[PDB]
């Protein structure tokens, strides 16, 4: 009948009761108030149910090693498993933990906004919104493209509609018996004659290679990025009519023949 | 013959036998219920068989190493191991966990949902269902592919039937000869006596670009998503009509023989 | 001549040589044991002694280190090498066990099965077996293919034999003075003609495409996936004859010669 | 009545009162602190109020764990799995904090400056500013690109501005029959009538290749940064005139037909 | 002149001071049985005295921190630092590591035997043997390729010698005014004279596709895996005389050319 | 009034206040000794400040938590968060601490020098520095290039300018009516005219392949490296000359053309 | 004036004075004899003194927080700190450390040798020689390749030059008229008058495809790795030669030229 060990035992195992009893009425209390909080707001049941469930059975779990080390046995293999699940599901969650993280650098730095054409990796539309886990864009088709946050962080990020100015780009293509000199001057007046393109900015019309079957000019002249796509096409059309009207020709691709019996 | 030390020993080894008893029996009944319940709905032999052997197992290790603990025996190397091991079987259930946080995910926020045309990576089809580890979708060839949720979540998902409605992109390749005018009034004549085609949307009939033989229109309509594929064959067909009504022609590639001896 | 500090010595180090004996007699005993089982089954001599050395000088480093600790020297730098080790053959063991975890997944949702034809990342055929930790199937052509589950699991599993209807499309190109509606109502009565094609499906007879020396015709028809080939090969087989008797044209690849000189 | 142990108990229940209390009006105060300091500045409400969120319920973990290891409640499964959450997050934020010190190091190095013309990793423009995360540039064509510090510190950082005197390279195509001398010999005359080209440099002229349908020669000449373009430009068409001009003609295509029935 | 606490010191230093010499003999003798079992076998002079090095400086290493945990130095950081080296060497063997394991699980499954044709991620050749860390394959060719048994594990396996029967896939191009019923017959009446073709499997001889320039027939017969060469040379042999004889012709590359002027 | 537990409690509680003294007066002179070092040198005033901070918080940290744990709270959670962090921000300089060792091992071993042609991966140019982190070098164009030392250490190096001597490889392709012997001899005189071409080398002149239009020869020759690109432009002018007068013929692309009606 | 507990602090303190007094001196004593062993043999100056101080920073390290934790300050936060920072440390050096295995694998297990033509990841040359962290070769070009190990491990190693016997491949393409017995002795005779290919090998003479403007023979013979390719060159010009002689043509590339209008 001992009088100080006994005690030191008799206290070890009600303190493990309390433990573990306290241990499943706070489990209780927590899912009480996760399920009260998740039926304040929109929730999916099934989502819903299980994160309860994982919630509930890690803290039962939890208590109920505690409850094993107040009594004496030791718990350290189950800790060392408990850590091994933990580190799988967080690489298994790391895909969308950085999604989260892009999203959140997204909103905040600001790369593009709603209404604004971008090019994200290849894949060009008007952004509708940037949510948490994904933006969603209308392409000019009028599909609708999910690109999640991780792989436009990563990557280069085009915006079309950032500068207010940008610049087209024409390659005429000539016959060899072309007059440089006159092309030169066609398609300086073509260009000057429009009022879209900005006369400030530079306005290249030079001969840009010589090539297997034509001199190609290049034509470079800049506007507005609203009237670009018209500027373009009027600039072409100008410039086949011009050319048709003042006898300069576009020629097939060239092939000389030298016959043999 | 001592009284304090040899009481203690007598203690830790009662208390050991105790603890590997105790285990046994906490083993073989978390065994039968585990069995029980897989028993109560539908499981594989093999599958369940193996799972059962490896949590009783894990079970026996577990409360072996805390009898050895009690008993005097140090297990830290018994420990570390057995986290080498719980790290290794992680690292191999990463992607299956992957898969399965990236199935939660698309069925919260539902990038795509059954009877939805979609474009996920590469191959598109009318997705059938979303499980938990891989969705399946049949192509319009009438295939069935299995896709893992972890490579959808990764890259663009590009959802067809999410906007109602979508634009077609004719490229049509007239002769050098042929009426600009001509052209553009016949294709906007084709476009405006269609009745699917919508006509508060932009319809563009322009030149696109001088190509090596022949001169590219580019005609952009839009429609319900419904009714693309057949808009765009009866406006081919009515273009191909009226472009040979008219005398308008397709030319063949073109070539400038320069002939010589 | 101490009483209590050099009892408690020498009880410290009959304990420790009562481990260290211990430990030897139980690796024995694990070692006959695992020796047993392995003859009582298909075993290779190499490799069953390569793991049978491994388990018992894991057993023997156990039992060193726990009688070390025991009389007084620390381990705990042995016990951080030992988990390098083990975190070490973890991660060789990582593609193994992906396979293994892969084939398990394979097994319960069954994406296909044996006898069923599918594609594999690129590689299509008769599936034979699924393995533990690899599958293998027979191609068309008739060779072996082994594919590590891992692989599998990992990208799209295009199932050709799941769906019992599948698509044709035959890619018809006739000539540019060919009669549309005399090409359209040849194809419809050839395929109408045929008893394999579903009549309940879509039957599709267009213009697809106008291309550089002939207008595509698109033909799409449903059957049975097993005269999927069949029709294709008797259809195009009618599609020659009856164009060739109508006079329709399959033109070769067109050119249009400029001479000059 | 104990004397001893008890008021050892109350002193340890006292202490986890006082610790839990402490531990609230810090996380209270160091809130308040850190609410201020965001207001003192530019912030974003909702990742302000998150960031505070998750650092004021850390703050309470923690004295929570610290409150229960003081009353006997051992935390170490708390701890372990409190460790899994910070590696997750901390794989999460990897991409990120790369990014910042790739950033870092770009500001130190300076490898490019702003208004300079780099090349990073396949896309070129004139660097506008570096930020911690991304620098952002101006192509030439108008359009602002987004480059991710990481993904330009990884690959190689071409610099066009960075050396003064940059080479143009001409690939000259002339007939076979044209005269090796005669073609050099305009080529250097060419090259040398030009103020541009840096005379101190190489000056090279040479037959470089016998092509399909042409002898090629090179021309590469040094000229300052700033005027490669215009000299490229201005030479090109020099060349074309005085190879007009002298007879030397560019071959197209060349074939040989041997003619059969 | 304290009998206790100055005691307790003697003692710790005294062990001290044996545990550093018991380490400093065990470290010897392991030397030296490490030293005569590579003597007994075949090893590398180099390799084995720095293996030999690293096994004493890491057992020395051990000891020390040893008798300085014994002392009273805490040796925490140490075995911190021991730990990071342990992983970073870890690391770098993990790909050697990876082609062991690999390596063990061709020897154990036998994908592949010795003098088996196989194709190991596209490249193919006769095995020859299959060591622990790489297999070597003589190619048609007659080069030797050593292919790492990860690389091998991971990818498929195809091989061309397991399947007893193979089958050959002819490709035979004829022109369109060839009799699509005696080129059939033909090519059946060849198919049939061969007796290493097996009767008893499929014999197509199909109208494949419309080509640009001729029909393409398909002819798929199978043989034995040894004969399957000679099966088609002789049967494109005979295809070619037959065709010869009977009128039928392989048609030239196609075109129609549209003269004008 | 105890007088062991109470004045035990005293000397703990103005350790922790000694602790947290001498922590802040360390970390200010550490912070202060820091500022007055990078004074002394070149520094970045941003940051210098931002390293100086991070090491004053750090040490104020760690004296915090230890005064925290000479209280007697707990500060596992603590601890564990902290090596977290660390974790990220090691994760984070993975890849400038892999640029740093990459560009010492360039430094030690060195592969190449300054001012010596090389290939880093695609890249060719001279090598201007080797810098820690990445090196610098000027192409041929003229073009600066920055290449991280952990992407030249990974992959192949070419250095040109190692070995003194290399090897040119002309391929002349002349008509199949050109004579062999006449064509082998006129390359062998060529050839042996040459003075900067080594003749103690191979020198091979042979016929390579029968192509398509031209039997192709084969010309190979070694020369020092700094005349390696002038002897191949004289020999290539000298070929074309001697060609010329001697009757041989570079062919155009040949056609046969099988005329029908 | 207690002389327990204050003899104790005493006592402490001392130790901790004498534990870093003694590592100062050990620092030093292992810097010198450090010192001493570089200067014995060659070193870099830089990278020696780099090493020197980084070992020295690490004992001091060491020594002061053994010293704190004698006197009583917790140092867990600085070993947390100081195994991230050796965890990066490792990370950064896994990729020298595994070129380091590689190399000790190349060694040992000798794929291949100096002197001896292989192909590493499709660059072949001769090897010259095997470092611990990249080989060097040189290319039949002469260009010197640094090949790290690592990447030598991974992937293929062909190895031409450890076969003493290879075979060559020619493709000769005679026009369809050409007769295939002539065309298949001719070759013959060719071959079996060639001294330099082995008689016992297989020497295949057989008609290997029909292709768009010639049949392909095929012929495969083996011969010596030291005379492959001078039997290449000789067997070629004597098949021409021949061919030549015998009216055997090598077509040029048909085409049939339907003629309209
Ligand atoms: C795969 C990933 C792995 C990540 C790393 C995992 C490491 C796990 C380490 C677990 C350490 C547990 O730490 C230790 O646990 C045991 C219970 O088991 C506790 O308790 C133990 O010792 C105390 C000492 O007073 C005894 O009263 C108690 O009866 C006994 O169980 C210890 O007080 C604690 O220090
Ligand atoms: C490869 C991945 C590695 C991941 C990290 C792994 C770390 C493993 C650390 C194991 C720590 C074990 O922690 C320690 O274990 C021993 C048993 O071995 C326990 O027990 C030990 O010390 C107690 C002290 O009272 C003694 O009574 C007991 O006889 C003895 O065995 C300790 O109370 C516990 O603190
Ligand atoms: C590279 C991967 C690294 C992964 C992480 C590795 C962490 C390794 C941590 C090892 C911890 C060992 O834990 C500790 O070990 C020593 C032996 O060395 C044990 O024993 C030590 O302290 C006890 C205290 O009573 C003494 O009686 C004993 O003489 C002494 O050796 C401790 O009771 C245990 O708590
Ligand atoms: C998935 C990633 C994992 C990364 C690695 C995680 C390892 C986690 C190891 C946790 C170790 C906790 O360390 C241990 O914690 C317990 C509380 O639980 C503390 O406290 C415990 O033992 C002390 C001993 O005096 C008792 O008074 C107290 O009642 C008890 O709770 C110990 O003093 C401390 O040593
Ligand atoms: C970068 C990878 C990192 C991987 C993880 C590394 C974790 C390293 C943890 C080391 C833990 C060491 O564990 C601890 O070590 C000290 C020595 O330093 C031992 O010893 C210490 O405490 C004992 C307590 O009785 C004292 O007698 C002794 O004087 C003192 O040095 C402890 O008994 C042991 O519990
Ligand atoms: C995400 C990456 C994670 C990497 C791994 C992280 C593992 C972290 C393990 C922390 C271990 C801390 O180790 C433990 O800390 C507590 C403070 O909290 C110290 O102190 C504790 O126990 C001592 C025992 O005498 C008490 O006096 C003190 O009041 C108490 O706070 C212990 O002496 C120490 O052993």
């Amino acid at each position: 009948a001992n009088q100080a060990l006994l005690l030191s035992y008799a206290v070890n195992i009600v303190a493990a009761l309390a433990i573990i009893i306290v241990g499943l009425i706070i489990a209780r209390m927590i899912s009480n108030a996760v399920n009260r909080l998740m039926i304040s707001r929109k929730i999916d049941a099934t989502v819903a149910d299980f994160l309860s469930a994982l919630v509930r059975y890690g803290i039962i779990a939890f208590t109920l090693i505690a409850a094993l080390g107040r009594v004496g046995v030791q718990t350290a293999s189950v800790i060392a498993v408990l850590g091994a699940a933990g580190l799988a599901v967080g690489l298994a969650l790391q895909g969308s933990l950085s999604n989260l993280a892009a999203g959140v650098l997204l909103v905040m730095f600001r790369p593009f906004r709603a209404g604004e054409y971008v090019d994200l990796g290849g894949v060009a539309g008007t952004v509708l919104s940037v949510q948490i886990f994904s933006t969603t864009m209308r392409t000019a088709d009028g599909k609708i493209i999910v690109i999640p946050n991780g792989k436009i962080i990563a990557g280069n990020i085009i915006n079309f509609s950032r500068e207010p100015v940008r610049r087209n780009e024409f390659i005429i293509g000539v016959a060899y018996d072309s007059d440089i000199d006159q092309v030169k001057q066609i398609l300086t007046n073509i260009i000057q004659s429009e009022d879209r393109i900005l006369k400030d900015r530079e306005m290249t019309v030079r001969l840009n290679e010589l090539g297997a079957s034509s001199i190609n000019f290049v034509v470079r002249v800049w506007s507005n990025s609203g009237d670009l796509q018209n500027v373009y096409w009027d600039v072409l059309e100008r410039i086949k009519r011009e050319f048709d009207a003042a006898g300069i020709s576009f020629p097939y691709p060239q092939m000389d023949v030298n016959f043999k019996r």
